[PDB]
């Protein structure tokens, strides 16, 4: 009939619960309102093609008529002969030449009648009369570099020594060159080095007068129902053109001409978009999503007016070409287009979107200069786009699942609180407290710590009565005035006021009781031992999520600035640099002869 | 009084559950700490400029004069005349002339005096005596590329047939000039395709003159106080210059001197970042992220010295006048600025930021060549990061939510293990288990499956009582070595070694108990049929998750390497192919006359 | 005595429970079979060197031989002379000259013996006799750019006034040049702007022969066991060489010959992946990730064959060389390498990866030309698929755990159902229903809403005993065909059907029922008043997660087009532009002389 002292831990502390009064009154929180994020999003599948601006020159075919003049002084000595000058000099053919010589017969006349420092000169091919030449392939012609000459010679005088012979060699050329203009296309550029100052589209018939010339009108002529003739072959060509001549002082070049809108455009096909889909979430804008490509284009919603744009007109063309090419092998069956033409719009970093609308055969039933860069952010607005949307979707879902679980769980609870009102207001309030059902609400009260030591009875037998026993143990505690409770061991740590815990005593009687930190064992309502209880059961449900790792993101190019710089054969400013040197490193240009 | 045979599936199993004693105790595992993940992150608002590697050369304006000497030898025949020659070359205009003449009148003397192969040479107009001519401007004159000549004739001699005649021509020219220089400044080129082998900020006034200068001292001077004059209007200008003039062969060029440091810089302003964060998370590193640029620039904790960097002034002076302008602009009366002046790091990828921390008002109360390639890394760093931060911080969320949903459920548990510790302990062991109660803690007891054939009882009435009846079903079955056991049909297939489930007999008995995959049904205490219950009713939420799916990124590019190196009007490599074939193509180089 | 009117909300409505009788019958729903997501990765380790197409050209050493004539006539005048003519022209050195005069002695011949307009031409320097002369170096030498002359003067005569002198400058020059090819190397181009018309590999030893040669054979010889000398320090080199010599009409170049093979490849060593990991979970695919580089790279599992590649050699010699030198220094003692040579396979977007796999010591007891562009795509793929594995991962992880937590929560609703089959079929068919245990299944009944006003009793005494009052409160109502109905107010809003709960009245009886939208207070068995319960216990957890908010990429570029063509000295285009216009600009061209 001893007692052995009972130990405490903080977090396993003994607790007396005062009886509650209908003081504090509480009832158990009803269901909530779930969140509901947005299922569905707003959207138009269709065809698109991505213009970008338009980058490259433009390239024509063109004809250079000229005689290569070289006039040689020659000093013939004793035993030698010396160069004392080589004058070179590229003369004009005139269209006359042209049309009545070398295209009529594919000859060209021996002599040169230009004009020179304002003066009317002649040259003579090897000094003599003139004579129409036929004109012979290079050996090195080649497709797009053919070219035809006169002479494989060149005329110098042999003559008496102790004197100054001139000799003159005239070699009429004509070569296939290619022509090259960057905009606003007032001048051309040909293979051979030489910049044409004029329009390649200027022409006599309206329109096409209000281009640039940078030559005196006579210099320049149009010769419409020209049918070229192949200088190898000596046959015509089927369908004429109107034939541009511009005569400069070193050559007469000509073109076909054309009028620049059809020619050309300040904007290029990059891309098409099979499967396009226009995003109509975000509100003011259009947001144009290529699986395909793996981009995003941002624009607003109101249409590009390609009147705006200076030589747009390749857009409607080639769109409507591509997206009804596209449809005839992709949708033909199962789709239809939308509104007789494709949609523009002027998107992000410089890019024109012409987009179609799909429309499913069941559901059927101030000037502007275009710039575009890199479509990197393109595909950063794609990439994360992507997954932004999916995880905001699972997250919702998670949200909504989680909300719904604990409405439904709310049902446990109800019934629990019916039973154990104080074991679901302590789990609830997070703090130990004591409850009473008053019908169909709670009174609460707090519990409070029992500081002053605690001692449990080695005996479980009721004084004064055999055959009934109390179920739990004895316990003997200080709280609040009254020095000594004789009182019994609750539920986790709970210490009671009374001891009215009862049962009728049984055979082979064994007994775990939580006390502090551990337990204490009981055999046959006597006390035996502080035990401990290592062994555990667990309801648990594992959830391991790792962290997504830092990743580093160093500097990447394939080819650097330097090597993009290094591709080239020459390099016009390194060779400059070299051979404007040239007569400070091998001559003293510095010294003066006295 | 007959008997059905019951069938067991695999799943639906029979079991014996033998008596738990105390042989094994377990404790229901007390509720877990739960997992806390990083709640606030350590950063400083501020205002950032972002620097990249200069590329740009130095331009700057400048003026050259020189006099333009064509040389005509013309043959005069019997009817006509033929050029032998033309030799062109320019001549310098010395610095007196300039000042003297040109600055002073406008006018520019008909002869040339200057030095040719060591030889001190005269060249006359019209081969005539000496006249101050005009400078006139010429015709095709516009912004930046104003000229003035003297002469729009080229003097020929008109002679008597049967000789040679020799005219001189002399043009004095002085034309607008655009300059360039490229990194280390030691030369310049101008618009005419002459490279000048000096510094541009070569002067003889302390500092300058340790620059490089490729010429003689006396082809160089400086005139100080040099107020220019418009050839056109001839009006000075009201500030003074420090003028530089070079004379080299071939002409004067004339520029105004100023010095390196506050012309040229190494570095280049790249973009504002009005709203920079600067995060101090990770470790020994600063890390600049910018919302509106969408890039995040890592760099060291520790300033870059802007003394280690060649030509860095214009760093500190434009990051001062931007940050300040900005913040007028957007902080005046929120925040103010920190420490007196911007702080600078040297960024990865060759970036230096200059990052200044926004106080708010509240709070307030070894040489190095930066070498810069892309962004791209800096803006996928961004992405990553963002999106890493994001997922990371939500399944943290996640995480502890149901570390904590656990741990409160547990009262659940406990409650229910007072009542049936039994069909807890299976549900935590995952396993068909018997578990007693022994006061605080459960005896556990594994159950055994029952392999020998069960039999139901056809009646479910007390043999030798009226008005008294089982509960539940009878049945016999082998378990260990007693071959027949007079059982009960428990819960869930347990089948119970005794027959103590009673019950007061009812009026209107009906009965569905499990049995094995299926259902036994009774009627007034009396077998019928074996049923099936396909009706069920579930309390589950669901929670549909979706993978996030393949994305191909395919190789995407607006414009190629080809199209880049296409946009120019000549390609100097391509001409210089064709050009230099020019004398095999239409010549024969290598025949010899015998 | 007397009665309240109860108040019903939508929400808070009453409802009768009718008795289920077996006409519907349900089960609780069985535990689910829980979703096994992909746990566990297939891949190799490995070590990876990436190769991308080669753009720069193929660089090598040259040597230029020329001799620089300059012939000048000059006027001499009373008291002048004017240069009338002055005529430049580089002239070959013959390979005997070289290796005999030059290489032997470090001297050159003052006269040169050349061809021009197929004449046998001589000159000679000074019009003098000839001498050999020392070769000596210029004042500008620099390492690579060195250069001998013979003269640092140039010839004029000196003659009587009336008179036409001609002079004779011969210059022997040797220079150091840097010689360049470009793809498919038929020509190479020298640093003086030289374009030489055969390919720097042809030799006359076979192999070498089938390259391209745009020279007659004559002009062409190779120089075996060749030993070069320093024409400075007159020492030769201790190993010879195969020298090649061309003789053009302006310089003879010399080069050593090497074979095309060992010297150039169509491939560049871009990348060293140290710690490459080789996917293998998608299928006919391979996809290298590197975690330093920050990319993916896919390609087909079938091997690229080196020998469909044109210049394919340096991939396997550069790729073994690194991965030998990498493992070396990180895997030496920890691994070995796998198959005795790299694996080679032909990545997305023109990329060679040769790979290695990596064995732990544990686990080892048609023609192609490759085009590439950005890594851009490999970025992307990389920063996507490492964030998609590891979202995929968590939610899956996240998916199972929710079915595992609601599978073992089923025990909590089974012990549930047993003693409240109602509230669980509530909460699980997500309406009022009243529900019956007919042994192991549940009969179900619908409960119908009282739209009939309710009024509540008074008193809660047993009319007719004292000792025994009723629970809950009395009540009065109109459901079917009967009017009034003597009720009891059940649970949650229920109203029974009869009035059998019961208590014996018990000293201070305070009591808390839910009514409607409200709650009725009783006191002492008699009605007091309608109070509010306004607080309330909560077992919730909260779950607060936020959406990932939109980010706008903008478009961002470090340097523009612009910007990367402007970096050089000189614009070919732009000197070309201005310099074809200075006869239009200074001179009129169109006036002629009548
Ligand atoms: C040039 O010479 C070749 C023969 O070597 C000949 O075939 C060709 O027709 C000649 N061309 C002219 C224009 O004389
Ligand atoms: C050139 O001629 C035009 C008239 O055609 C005239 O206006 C201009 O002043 C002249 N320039 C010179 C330098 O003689
Ligand atoms: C050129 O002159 C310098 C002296 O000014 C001298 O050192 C050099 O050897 C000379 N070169 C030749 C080739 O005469």
């Amino acid at each position: 009939r001893t007692a052995v002292r009972a130990a405490a831990t903080e977090r396993d502390r003994f607790y007396v619960c005062p009886p509650p009064s209908g003081s504090t009154v509480v009832r158990l929180e009803p269901e909530q309102a779930c969140p509901e994020y947005s299922q569905g999003r707003n959207f138009t599948e269709g065809i698109a093609v991505l213009f970008k601006e338009n980058i490259a020159p433009h390239k024509f075919k063109a004809h250079i008529y000229y005689k290569n003049v070289i006039v040689t002084t020659v000093w013939s000595g004793s035993t030698y002969a010396a160069i004392t000058n080589r004058f070179t000099d590229r003369v004009p053919v005139p269209v006359q030449e042209i049309t009545d010589v070398i295209d009529r017969r594919g000859k060209c006349v021996s002599k040169a009648e230009y004009v020179r420092n304002n003066h009317k000169v002649t040259a003579f091919d090897r000094d003599e009369n003139p004579v129409e030449v036929d004109l012979r392939p290079s050996r090195l012609n080649a497709l797009g570099t053919r070219g035809w000459h006169t002479t494989n010679d060149t005329y110098t005088k042999i003559g008496a020594a102790g004197f100054y012979h001139t000799g003159t060699s005239v070699n009429c050329i004509v070569e296939e060159v290619e022509a090259r203009s960057v905009y606003p296309y007032d001048s051309f550029a040909l293979s051979t080095g030489d910049i044409v100052y004029m329009s390649p589209f200027y022409g006599l018939r309206e329109g096409a007068h209000g281009e640039h010339i940078g030559y005196a009108p006579g210099r320049f002529q149009q010769v419409e129902h020209y049918y070229p003739i192949d200088l190898d072959s000596r046959l015509r060509a089927s369908e004429s053109v109107t034939r541009n001549f511009l005569r400069t002082p070193h050559f007469t070049v000509a073109w076909d001409w054309a009028p620049k809108t059809r020619r050309v455009c300040s904007l290029a096909k990059w891309r098409e978009a099979e499967e396009m889909i226009r995003d109509e979430t975000r509100d003011g804008s259009f947001r144009f999503t290529s699986r395909a490509l793996g981009a995003s284009f941002v624009s607003d919603v109101t249409q590009l007016d390609l009147q705006r744009v200076h030589l747009g007109d390749c857009v409607l063309r080639e769109a409507s070409e591509a997206i009804d090419a596209i449809y005839r092998r992709r949708y033909n069956n199962t789709h239809v287009l939308a509104g007789d033409r494709p949609e523009v719009y002027l998107a992000r970093g410089g890019f024109v979107v012409a987009f179609r609308p799909l429309i499913s055969n069941e559901l059927a039933q101030g000037h502007l200069r275009i710039t575009t860069g890199s479509a990197e952010f393109a595909r950063l607005q794609f990439t994360y786009d992507h997954i932004q949307a999916h995880v905001n979707d699972m997250l919702g879902r998670i949200a909504t699942a989680w909300c719904e679980l604990q409405n439904k769980d709310r049902t446990l609870w109800s019934e629990m609180s019916r039973l154990n009102p104080s074991a679901v207001a302590t789990a609830a309030l997070g703090q130990r407290v004591s409850a009473r059902m008053l019908g169909d609400v709670m009174a609460i009260s707090r519990c409070v710590e029992v500081r002053g030591g605690v001692y449990v009875q080695n005996s479980m037998r009721v004084p004064g009565e055999r055959g009934t026993c109390y179920s739990r143990p004895l316990v003997t505690f200080e709280h609040n005035g009254t020095g000594v409770i004789e009182g019994q061991l609750g539920d986790d740590n709970e210490l009671l006021i009374s001891r009215d815990l009862i049962e009728p005593c049984t055979g082979n009687h064994r007994r775990y009781f939580k006390l502090g930190s551990g337990y204490v064992y009981y055999e046959d309502y006597s006390y035996v031992r502080m035990v401990e209880v290592p062994e555990t059961i667990s309801t648990r449900v594992t959830l391991n999520l790792t962290l997504l790792e830092d990743r580093e993101f160093l500097p990447l190019e394939v080819y650097t600035r330097e090597e993009l710089a290094d591709t080239g054969l020459l390099d016009y400013s390194e060779i400059q640099r070299r051979n404007q040197l040239h007569a400070l490193k091998f001559y003293d240009i510095d010294r003066v002869v006295k």
